[PDB]
């Protein structure tokens, strides 16, 4: 289909267009992408990620056209910890993809240690919420919590401040116009504080034709509630 | 997904979210239920289907919700004969239907024989657009082309009577409203002649929560081509 769109206001525990991967199960009318113990309480080494079953055509060759796409979804993040780790990201990647080994922890569930930052390697544009930037294993990471724009690697094309408030929703929109080949984020508290951050890119030299798109998150030693809460995703081809 | 749509312009031969069943193809932008020999015209016993990929969540016992629908599409049919069959249909039904044994010609590729007239031993809603009533092999037909609402029974609960033109595009509007339960069609060809049948049902108890949407088509010894040339449709659970 030329046009897609759906809407979860909340996640209901009868899902049957959701694709679960590692860790990922509903819970509470939420999807609760790391793994939690009996008591609701998050847990160290977890990963895991949805992606929405129907497959989304993003660009088309034979007809010159690209997907104006726009993605709204809120989440909270809770930690006992004074550093809860590693983030949330959502995601566009080919429909294959899967949890790569060893992509716990700093890589988010999306990129393999051995080419984590090899641009070459890697399809995939991710909106990464990233709240871990310890210097000494998140070497790539700017020394602060961050929303960042990721292009075929760990190690964002850009980067914007960000405070980690515990237990609050925050709610995001993402946007790709491609006449003008922005990809903008629009993120905000329930208070007004907001975050912006845009970059220019072309999405037919990253990604293929047809792509699924997801929700990643993932906690290594340092560990935090992923709760995504609800999302909606609406794309349509248009001549450019 | 509390609320899905989609949209098929055209059908382009590269189709990820689609399930094809029996002879259905895409051929020249357009999907052709029925099966066509290299010079393109129609043949003698074929059944194709066609089913989008993602569930649709028709009504959610927990939430006491229904869904509201809208199917807008068109095709046209075309034959060497003036008695081409035997039609089309567009359906709703269990996520894993497959096509009956023996459902070909008048059982339009939706019912088994021994049970087709038997609402107890069918979960279907279909609208059918019917152009062979030959008392003989289609005894629950009226004795003229028609279109129809078929609630588990090849046997109509409702039609109209209807006017079948070689190679027209016939535009279709199907809409399902859960605060009336009134399951209302429209279809008009080009120069604004018009057609409406509606029936009043409660989805809730023919159909189960999820449910696959798609079309079916059969030619029994009397054929014509089954071209389906666009398809939107959307859905929303509403609590009314
Ligand atoms: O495709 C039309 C029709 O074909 C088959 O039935 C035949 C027709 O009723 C007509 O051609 O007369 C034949 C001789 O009695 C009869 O077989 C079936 O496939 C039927 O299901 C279909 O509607
Ligand atoms: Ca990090
Ligand atoms: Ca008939
Ligand atoms: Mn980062
Ligand atoms: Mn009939």
């Amino acid at each position: 289909q030329d046009s897609l769109s759906f809407g979860f206001p909340t996640f209901p525990s009868d899902q049957k267009n959701l694709i679960f991967q590692g860790d990922a199960q509903i819970k509470n009318n939420a999807v609760q992408l790391t793994k939690t113990d009996s008591n609701g309480n998050p847990v160290a080494s977890t990963v895991g990620r949805i992606l929405f079953s129907a497959q989304v055509h993003l660009w088309e060759k034979s007809s010159s056209r690209v997907a104006n796409f726009q993605s709204q979804f809120s989440f909270s993040l809770k930690s006992p910890l004074s550093n809860g780790a590693d983030g949330i990201a959502f995601f566009i990647a080919p429909p294959d993809t899967t949890i790569p080994s060893g992509s716990g922890g700093g890589l988010l569930g999306l990129f393999a240690p051995g080419t984590a930052q090899n641009t070459s390697a890697n399809q995939v544009i991710a909106v990464e919420f990233d709240t871990f930037y310890a210097q000494d294993s998140n070497t790539w990471d700017p020394n602060y919590p961050h929303i960042g724009i990721d292009v075929n690697s760990i190690r964002s094309v850009k980067t914007v401040k960000w405070d980690r408030r515990d237990g609050q929703s925050l709610n995001v929109l993402v946007t790709f116009n491609p006449s003008t080949r922005n990809l903008d984020v629009v993120a905000t508290y329930s208070d007004g504080t907001r975050y912006e951050v845009s970059y220019e890119v072309d999405v037919r030299s990253v990604l293929p034709e047809w792509v699924r798109v997801g929700f990643s998150a993932a906690s290594g030693e340092q560990y935090q509630t992923h709760t995504l809460e609800s999302w909606s995703f609406t794309s349509t081809l248009l001549y450019t």
